[PDB]
């Protein structure tokens, strides 16, 4: 299946022209978790914001572009992405915007990190239903020592 | 001699004991790049909040409560702290509040990266008076895809 993994400020908000500004170890960890030993799928920019490989793990990079780095594969097809992951019970979408608003439709599950942040956006995720998801786990966590936010992990399937 | 090192918000307000509301790489480096190879001391909160023993630093933690860990140094006193770093040529100061205040009078250093956060704070760093310190380095800088904010690098001798 196709899950979609993403972290969302308040109003959906997922991306800024800069840097989140949210230091949040709980929700790498959490994220690293979900997403290791399985292949992920991101856009060009969320690849150029991270900077290098995610170790473990099949980086795929979406984009119409001649491919910058030999470390990862780059495809430039929704269905060309998902061959690449070949035979894995999951695949994982890490966004962004538009990659989410791409494997939405094909999602069948959610890993929401849900920030206690309130930010003006430049991209949001976009709007699902809340009737065609069902949340089978939800962890709410007051900000601390090494958290600057509260923040709440969920996961939906579909319905 | 004793210097501080820190990172200020709008108001001098510093973290308290929650992480603070950016994500700044830069201001780790330039942190790293200046404590490297040097003491560090630091009260019982910063602590919490790197979580374990900054390395290739002489950790002296200045609490009045009983040594957690055991990989650093803990004191009961400001004289100690000192004692604890032996002679070197400088010592640094890494907060937070109540060490930036009991320290500031022996100081002749200051690193301070002034950060426009906006941040709701109980603690400040202190009043650092003007015709008493000099600033020697000011390196503005823009947030990008990696940095939340925009800061500022400055260096102040005591005068
Ligand atoms: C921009 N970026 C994208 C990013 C970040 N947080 C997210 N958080 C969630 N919940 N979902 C996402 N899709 C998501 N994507 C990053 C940045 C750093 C790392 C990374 O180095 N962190 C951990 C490891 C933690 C660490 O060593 O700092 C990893 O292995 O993924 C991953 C993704
Ligand atoms: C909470 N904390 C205290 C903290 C943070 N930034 C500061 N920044 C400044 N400018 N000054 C301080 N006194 C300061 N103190 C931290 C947290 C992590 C690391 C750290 O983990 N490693 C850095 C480098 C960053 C890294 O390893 O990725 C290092 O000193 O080696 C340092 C200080
Ligand atoms: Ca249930
Ligand atoms: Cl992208
Ligand atoms: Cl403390």
């Amino acid at each position: 299946m196709i899950s979609l993994i993403a972290a969302l400020a308040v109003d959906r908000v997922i991306g800024m022209e800069n840097a989140m500004p949210w230091n949040l170890p709980a929700d790498l960890a959490w994220f690293k978790r979900n997403t290791l030993n399985k292949p992920v799928i991101m856009g060009r920019h969320t690849w150029e914001s991270i900077g290098r490989p995610l170790p473990g793990r099949k980086n795929i990079i979406l984009s119409s572009q001649p491919g910058t780095d030999d470390r990862v594969t780059w495809v430039k097809s929704v269905d060309e992405a998902i061959a690449a992951c070949g035979d894995v019970p999951e695949i994982m979408v890490i966004g962004g915007g538009r990659v989410y608003e791409q494997f939405l439709p094909k999602a069948q599950k959610l890993y929401l990190t849900h920030i206690d942040a309130e930010v003006e956006g430049d991209t949001h995720f976009p709007d699902y239903e809340p009737d065609d998801w069902e949340s089978v786990f939800s962890e709410f966590h007051d900000a601390d020592a090494q958290n600057s936010h509260s923040y709440c992990f969920e996961i939906l399937e579909r319905r």
